């Protein structure tokens, strides 16, 4: 009496996921004016996002579901790898906006020097490869596996489907893909709110006879709240055995992946997007 219930809901997450990927993918696109340096990076994390969306989540779903892995091996290995992947491109990206931000403001003079057309394919290039080499090498070569009787017994094991690492290669994992760029992000954006708090005072000092708080919050609260408790526990679980059980677990892990849906919400607000969006539909 609950199969039929939660079906409904995952439908919609993908919907929401796909959706909201593929419009922004089109508005830039198909519009002359949305074109800008700084919406490359939205297009990358656009299309990482859509990537998530379309692979990874309706096999977990059926997965999750059925209880059954109804497929080989080879795929639930490939699933993994591209898994990973897209969650490590997410985030880089992320940091990656974080640092084009922090150029644009802190240095406006030689802005146009250091970023220009032909070094941000570089850098996505860039970005893309070292995470691609993070999550398939590792995986895809059988460097990732663990050494427990159980671990064995499931990898032997066509049917059953489930993830065992090496304490090693999750304090690694996690160091490369989340712990770095939220380090980055908040020295950032603390930068960000020092020079807009002098602006502010600098306006006032003169214009005689808040919104920054707001902006800079909703954007950090929105990812840290998304993802740290799930690189918390994977640190957890892999230092002691017994604390964390298989399903906080799951659900932690799920509870991430949300954040690709409303990363186009919260990142693509500008009003020449909305008036693009208004000749869409
Ligand atoms: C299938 N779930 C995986 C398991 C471990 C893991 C994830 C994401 C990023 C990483 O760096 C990881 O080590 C999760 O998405």
């Amino acid at each position: 009496v609950w199969v039929v219930g939660m079906g409904i809901v995952m439908s919609l997450i993908v919907l929401a996921i796909v959706f909201g990927n593929v419009l922004v993918i089109t508005a830039i696109a198909k519009f002359e004016r949305l074109q800008t340096v700084t919406n490359y990076f939205i297009t990358s994390l656009a299309c990482a996002d859509l990537v998530m969306g379309l692979a990874v989540v309706p096999f977990g779903a059926a997965h999750i579901l059925t209880k059954t892995w109804t497929f080989g091996n080879f795929w639930c290995e490939f699933w993994t790898s591209i898994d990973v992947l897209c969650v490590t491109a997410s985030i880089e990206t992320l940091c990656v906006i974080a640092v084009d931000r922090y150029f644009a403001i802190t240095s406006p003079f030689k802005y146009q020097s250091l970023l220009t057309k032909n070094k941000a394919r570089v850098i996505i290039l860039m970005v893309w490869i070292v995470s691609g080499l993070t999550s398939f090498l590792p995986i895809q070569m059988h460097w990732y596996r663990a050494t427990h009787q159980e671990a064995i017994n499931c990898y032997a094991e066509e049917t059953c489907c489930d993830f065992f690492t090496n304490q090693a290669y999750a304090i690694a994992s996690s160091i490369v893909s989340f712990y770095v760029p939220l380090v980055i992000m908040v020295f950032v954006y603390s930068r960000v709110f020092q020079e807009a708090k002098r602006q502010l005072q600098k306006i006032d000092k003169s214009e005689g006879r808040h919104k920054a708080l707001k902006t800079l919050g909703i954007i950090m609260g929105t990812f840290t709240l998304c993802w740290l408790p799930f690189f918390i526990v994977n640190i957890v679980h892999v230092i002691q055995d017994n604390l964390i059980r298989k399903e906080v677990y799951i659900l932690l892990n799920w509870i991430g992946y949300v954040n690709s849906g409303f990363n186009p919400l919260i990142y693509c607000r500008s009003p020449d997007f909305r008036i693009a969006f208004q000749e869409l539909l």
